[PDB]
């Protein structure tokens, strides 16, 4: 897996971020990740959906660089989003929602399952921690 390079346009949700990859505007879906959501019917607001989202879009606004990583397998889903790990300097955003307790590990589709373990890991420690979905 390599990093490349992306624009912030706009983030969407908790689990969504509109970004511009190699110039052209794209929609992500956080890959592995399931947080509260704003935006689904039925529901609509989820409880903790819009900290999920606020916390995704302070992260990524504030960031000087934005990096995208494809996993190994399929690169879009049935939406046409792309699906990646998205990094904020450095930072990868999947893991900082989950280890905030603002999200749950995703049911995981082989072989997009490279960084698994380590979200598994830190969603662990926010249950220990009784963070925010978890509290």
């Amino acid at each position: 897996l390599h990093k490349e390079p992306a624009t912030l346009i706009k983030a969407i949700d908790g689990d969504t971020v509109k970004l511009m990859y190699k110039g052209q505007p794209m929609v992500f879906r956080l890959l592995l990740v399931d947080t509260p959501e704003t935006k689904h019917p039925k529901k609509g607001v989820e409880k903790y959906g819009p900290e999920a989202s606020a916390f995704t879009k302070k992260m990524v606004e504030n960031a000087k660089k934005i990096e995208v990583e494809f996993d190994k397998g399929q690169r879009t889903d049935k939406y046409g989003r792309g699906l990646a790990y998205i990094y904020a300097d450095g930072k990868m955003v999947n893991e900082a929602l989950v280890r905030q307790g603002l999200a749950k590990v995703a049911y995981v589709y082989k072989p997009n399952n490279t960084h698994e373990q380590h979200l598994r890991k830190s969603e662990a420690q926010a249950k220990k921690e009784k963070l925010n979905i978890w509290s």
